[PDB]
């Protein structure tokens, strides 16, 4: 009764799922992104390098696409990208809908994310009003239509080296947590962010944005909750870059703890630490980044939701948080 797309990892930094375009079956494999509201894939139409390694779409071989044509530009903060839009059937998992979505013609502001990366497009799971050209979100839609039984869906991550995981469209299923199941409430009418206390040892933000999202790979962190937490760390910044290392077993790196009043949810640096054996042994990189919002404000990403499972329910406007377990 719900619809299970499963996830991949992708070096454990990020990870996929694959869905469909066209009625020949077109298949693409996206980045599946919380924090933004369009669909888009490269078309057989883009004109830079970065789409030479991908799948592409091409309208002409599918008799549902519907032209619109109307030009369009996404602005990521990792990048752009640009065309224009196009309607078409997209599949995902076992579940259909005619959706308006954008090919992709130019990705050469997505470099060098996309040619570094095996996606080919992305797939947001936002709001509405997020999106451009308002477009429903597919899962609203999806229950719109009765194909499913809630406006909702979880994140269950895969594991590097343990599990694949799961998208599930539709229903909350057991099978993937353990413990309690806490919501907490939306904070804002358009992004999957909560309010809860942040704790990382001595260094506290009362009350702050938390944004629980799907294609960030980090930890962000504002910059002086940051500059404050690195402070006799016996922590490296890389030359140029916003990242950090560390001797993996430093007993100084702390636990973020984050509070509401209806759950604590806790990242110790197990999660938050990437290996680099091949810089050097015994060396990790943290996942975490500094990063200023007008409000304070940290984004939960990949790093949170391989621990905790993930729950995003657009008709009672929450996010649900459990632990998810460590195996199906
Ligand atoms: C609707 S869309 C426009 C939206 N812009 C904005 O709000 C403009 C904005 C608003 C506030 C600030 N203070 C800065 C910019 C936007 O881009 N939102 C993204 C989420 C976000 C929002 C805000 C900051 C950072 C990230 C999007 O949801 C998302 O997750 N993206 C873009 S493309 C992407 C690859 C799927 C991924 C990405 O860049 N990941 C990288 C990443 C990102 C931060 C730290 C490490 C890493 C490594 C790697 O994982
Ligand atoms: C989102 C933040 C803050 C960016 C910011 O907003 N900084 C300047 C102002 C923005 N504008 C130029 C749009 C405004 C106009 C200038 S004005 O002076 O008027 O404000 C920026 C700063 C550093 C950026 C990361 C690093 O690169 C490394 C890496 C490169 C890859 O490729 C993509 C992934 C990644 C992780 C990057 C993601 C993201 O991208 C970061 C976090």
């Amino acid at each position: 009764s719900n619809d299970n797309i499963e996830l991949v990892d992708f070096q454990n930094i990020m990870f996929y799922g694959d869905a469909e375009v066209g009625d020949n079956q077109q298949p693409f494999t996206f980045i599946l992104d919380t924090g933004s509201a369009n669909l888009w894939v490269p078309s057989v139409k883009c004109t830079t390098a970065g789409c030479l390694t991908k799948h592409l779409y091409d309208s002409s071989k599918s008799r549902t696409y519907e032209k619109d044509g109307t030009k369009v530009e996404m602005n990521y903060v990792s990048g752009t990208v640009s065309g224009f839009f196009s309607k078409d059937l997209v599949t995902v998992g076992n579940l259909s809908l005619p959706y308006k979505f954008i090919e992709v013609i130019d990705t050469n502001g997505f470099e060098p994310t996309y040619t570094a990366s095996t996606f080919d497009g992305i797939l947001g799971l936002g709001w509405k009003d997020l999106s451009i050209g308002s477009v429903d979100p597919i899962v609203v839609e999806l229950k719109n239509q009765n194909k499913i039984e809630n406006a909702l869906f979880t994140f269950y991550l895969p594991v590097h080296d343990k599990h694949t995981g799961f998208l599930t469209i539709g229903g909350i299923e057991e099978r993937f947590y353990e413990g309690p199941l806490t919501y907490e409430k939306l904070n804002h009418d358009l992004y999957w962010q909560i309010t809860l206390d942040a704790h990382v040892g001595n260094i506290m933000l009362e009350k702050a944005n938390c944004i629980v999202d799907s294609g960030t790979s980090a930890i962000t962190v504002p910059t002086d909750f940051l500059n404050k937490m690195l402070q006799n760390l016996d922590v490296i910044k890389v030359p140029f870059l916003p990242f950090y290392v560390t001797l993996c077993n430093n007993s100084k790196l702390p636990t973020f703890e984050f509070t509401s009043e209806n759950g604590k949810y806790t990242l110790e640096p197990e999660y938050y630490l990437q290996h680099i054996e091949d810089v050097g042994p015994g060396l990790c990189m943290l996942n975490i980044i500094g990063l200023d919002f007008p409000v304070p404000t940290f984004i939960l990403g990949d790093p949170f939701m391989r621990k905790y499972f993930t729950v995003f329910d657009y008709d009672n406007q929450s996010v649900g948080i459990a632990l998810a377990k460590k195996n199906l």
